[PDB]
């Protein structure tokens, strides 16, 4: 289902989308092919479903932290500029659209967080971020708020999680450790537990959202928010008279927010390729087509030198490249997926009262480690010379699984997972209880007990018969522990502190975003991309998860 000869196009709601439609009018005038506009609802998340299936936008449009993600799923075609029109642009957007070497998207526009803030409330905005709860308190005589911002989506919060030194992936010599994430530092916890501090003192709403916060700044009913250039349209169109400028300092270190680059990128199913370079290239990408972009809801500073020109004289766009300046442009690698939705779920947690700050951010660093590891992919290979032909779905296989081992005794459950647990890390422990438990699925053992056979005793029933269907189960889940290399450690470390289910849904989340229809033909070594990783890792989660039922280690 693409369409051959026609031009779909997936921008975000808060963009310029009736501006870019206006550019597409003019595409089809001269060029005489339909291109229709459309803003999916969590548009990042359904792109990778729907390209994997073949079906999809021909361009898609999204800061550039997503498109590594989707390059290494292979969403992505591969892009060929002249070298004369890369010229035209700076050449540090192409950076951001460069993954292993390839260039894999179009640079439109760069775009950073800056502190907005209405000049009738307060003439003077605050230069720090701890001078605000004394505002507030002060604003709120008057029936104002001082700060409203979105805190469900994490890119508003870390600039001040950022800025005491927090980091996404430790970036040193000139590249970027997975292992290495710094959400659980000192910095880290310090910035979030400020933040928590203002929820805490009713100077904040957790529940607080982009729409509120625009709504209620726009009423006039507060005297700041935090915001891209998008924004500024609605603020135009309303009443107040506001100013862009720095963001605060926290510990008197500015807040680093991260920066995107608003990216185009080609589908790879996409048959309309060339019609597409030629639509970004030669109507978008100019000054006419992204003034008309511009003029609907700001891009920001674009990539574009000649028009760049003329905004680069507006004091907003002066105000956006101070804060671009004072924080770090963001990783376009897939585990940037990972980091994200990591810290989404702590900064709520935290926000909420659900966890702890210190807890919530351990956590992300965990999940986010292990995930992260999960997409690597690079220099995972085996070492060789009966091997199964399991014939079954995987969401078949882990809902056989799970039914055996839900029948069981609270004690050989106990048992299992214990047993199971030895195994996380030690390929030789792995080894050799998947040895065993074939011996006993090939031969006879009989019922027992012991201090490693606590669990081969769990095989058998409360009769001393043996149940085949456990035994399997337990070599499928060591079979899926054996696709699983560094993020086994991570795995342990969920298990110890309980934070499975944070794991578990997070695997659940960057399985693209589906499992029933991420399972359909068995192995046929043909495939195996960070799917392959991702499935077993779901699996042993799932299975640990199952086993520590309930609430239990
Ligand atoms: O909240 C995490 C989210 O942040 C970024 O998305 C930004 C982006 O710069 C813009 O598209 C704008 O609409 O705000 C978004 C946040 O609401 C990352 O680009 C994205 O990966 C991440 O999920």
């Amino acid at each position: 289902k693409i369409e051959e000869g026609k031009l779909v196009i997936w921008i975000n709601g808060d963009k310029g989308y009736n501006g870019l439609a206006e550019v597409g009018k003019k595409f089809e005038k001269d060029t005489g092919i339909k291109v229709t506009v459309e803003h999916p609802d969590k548009l990042e998340e359904k792109f990778p479903q729907v390209a994997a299936t073949g079906d999809g936008p021909d361009i898609i449009f999204w800061a550039h932290d997503r498109f590594g993600g989707y390059a290494q799923s292979g969403l992505l075609a591969e892009i060929t500029p002249a070298a004369a029109f890369q010229d035209k642009l700076y050449p540090f957007t192409w950076d951001a659209v460069r993954y292993n070497g390839k260039l894999i998207a179009y640079p439109i526009a760069v775009e950073a967080l800056s502190l907005i803030y209405n000049k009738d409330l307060l003439p003077n905005p605050p230069k720090t971020w701890e001078e605000i709860p004394a505002l507030d308190k002060e604003l709120k005589a008057k029936g104002k708020s001082a700060l409203m911002f979105n805190l469900q989506e994490p890119y508003f919060t870390w600039p001040l999680i950022a800025a005491d030194g927090g980091y996404a992936f430790k970036y040193a010599a000139g590249k970027y450790d997975i292992k290495d994430v710094g959400v659980d530092n000192a910095g880290a916890k310090a910035g979030l537990t400020f933040l928590v501090d203002l929820i805490k003192n009713k100077h904040m709403n957790a529940d607080t959202d982009y729409s509120i916060a625009e709504a209620a700044f726009n009423k006039g009913e507060t005297a700041m928010t935090i915001n891209g250039p998008w924004a500024w349209s609605n603020i135009d169109t309303s009443a107040v008279n506001y100013g862009v400028t720095v963001l605060p300092t926290f510990k008197g270190q500015p807040s680093k927010p991260f920066v995107g680059v608003l990216s185009a990128g080609i589908n790879a199913a996409s048959p309309n390729k060339e019609l597409a370079k030629e639509f970004l290239e030669n109507y978008l990408l100019t000054d006419e087509g992204l003034e008309a972009v511009n003029k609907d809801k700001p891009l920001g500073a674009v990539a574009l030198k000649s028009y760049e020109e003329e905004l680069a004289k507006d004091p907003r766009i002066a105000a956006t490249m101070e804060n671009a300046q004072k924080g770090e442009i963001m990783p376009n690698i897939p585990q940037m997926s990972a980091f994200w939705y990591a810290v989404r779920t702590a900064v709520i947690n935290a926000a909420s009262g659900r966890q702890t700050v210190d807890a919530a951010l351990a956590a992300a660093q965990t999940n986010a480690a292990a995930m992260s590891a999960g997409l690597d992919i690079h220099f995972r290979g085996k070492t060789k010379s009966l091997g199964s032909e399991d014939s079954r779905n995987m969401k078949e296989k882990l809902e056989d699984m799970e039914s055996v081992l839900k029948d069981l005794t609270e004690e050989k459950r106990k048992d299992v997972l214990n047993s199971l647990a030895k195994c996380l890390g030690k390929e030789d422990i792995r080894q050799d209880l998947e040895q065993r438990v074939s011996e006993v699925l090939i031969s006879g053992e009989l019922h027992m007990e012991d201090p490693d056979k606590p669990l081969l005793s769990s095989l058998f029933n409360a009769a001393g018969v043996l149940v085949e269907a456990r035994a399997k189960a337990i070599l499928d889940f060591l079979d899926a522990l054996l696709e699983l290399s560094e993020e086994q450690q991570f795995v342990a470390e969920a298990l110890e502190k309980g934070t499975l289910p944070l794991l578990k849904d997070q695997v659940k989340s960057v399985m693209e975003q589906n499992w029933d229809e991420l399972a359909s033909s068995p192995p046929d070594m043909d495939y195996d991309p960070e799917a392959r990783i991702l499935c077993a890792l779901y699996v042993v989660v799932s299975i640990l998860l199952e086993l520590a039922e309930g609430p239990t280690s």
